[PDB]
């Protein structure tokens, strides 16, 4: 029941859409709910969202938010945090300071590949004596068919498997975005895969939670909910377990 939740920005309506949805967390990409009131029984889990996020007010902020704290997001790309492992291995000690359980900064791609920027990650903060309690993942299919649920479980199996941490889902949907502007799938396309994809997350017992990308169609094309009217896949993702 725990596993389901999802990525928001405010709006009118947000509270009530997080409640009929039945999210059980929920994340804004930053330290705090960002004016958002949660409803009964949902967790806010905070995030450090970058380099320059790591301050003591930052810290502060996320400790009274939360008791889960999520690390950079997207380090490995040039238009997200855009970090080192240098650099996020040198400020991880702040974030470890907090006391709250730490997520590893959630990588765009390759988390599985030996050299990758997660592995180098990974690989550095146990030559550090540093603690990673779990790591959160990205992935976006460009398959369209009943076939892709098992490659987002064959990608997080094999995370999984390189480094024995429980497992989060913390941005997933299908986008290919191997061509000049992003391609989105059919809307029977994407209920369809928000009904196989939470069946087949619910059931993997590594993964600890999940958070489709996103609520909201003013934060992108695969949103869920229009203000507070859920789309067919709104009504999939509230329908799941
Ligand atoms: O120094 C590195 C850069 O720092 C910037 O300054 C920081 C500032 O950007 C940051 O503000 C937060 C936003 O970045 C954040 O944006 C969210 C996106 O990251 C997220 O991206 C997703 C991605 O996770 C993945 O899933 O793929 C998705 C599809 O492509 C992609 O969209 O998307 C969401 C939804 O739109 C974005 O909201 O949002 C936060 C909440 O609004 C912002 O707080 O804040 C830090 C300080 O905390 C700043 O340092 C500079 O502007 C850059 O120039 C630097 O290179
Ligand atoms: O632009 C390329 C895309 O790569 C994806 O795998 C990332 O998660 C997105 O943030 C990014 O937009
Ligand atoms: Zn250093």
């Amino acid at each position: 029941g725990t596993k389901k939740g999802v990525s928001a920005a405010a709006f009118s309506g947000v509270t009530a859409a997080l409640g009929d949805v039945g999210a059980r967390w929920f994340y804004t990409w930053a330290a705090d709910p960002q004016g958002i009131t949660a409803p009964a029984g949902t967790e806010f889990v905070p995030m450090i969202w970058g380099r320059d996020s790591v301050t003591a007010d930052q810290l502060q902020r996320a400790k009274a938010a939360g008791s889960t704290l999520l690390a950079f997001n997207e380090p490995d790309l040039a238009g997200q945090a855009n970090m080192s492992v240098e650099t996020a291995l040198d400020l991880w000690p702040q974030l470890q300071a907090t006391g709250m359980r730490l997520g590893a900064p959630a990588v765009a791609y390759g988390g599985d590949t030996p050299g990758g920027w997660l592995d180098r990650f990974m690989s550095g903060a146990a030559a550090r004596g540093y603690r990673v309690d779990f790591i959160p993942l990205h992935w976006y299919g460009g398959d369209f068919s009943a076939a892709a649920t098992g490659q987002l479980q064959s990608y997080l199996q094999a995370v999984y498997n390189r480094y024995h941490r429980p497992i989060w889902l913390t941005a997933y949907a299908l986008t290919d975005f191997s061509g000049s502007t992003p391609r989105y799938p059919s809307a029977a396309e994407q209920a369809d895969f928000v009904s196989r994809s939470t069946a087949m997350l619910n059931g993997l017992s590594f993964v600890e939670r999940y958070a489709w990308f996103s609520l909201s169609t003013s934060t992108t094309p695969t949103g869920l909910y229009t203000g507070t009217t859920p789309n067919s896949s709104g009504v999939a993702y509230r329908a799941a377990g």
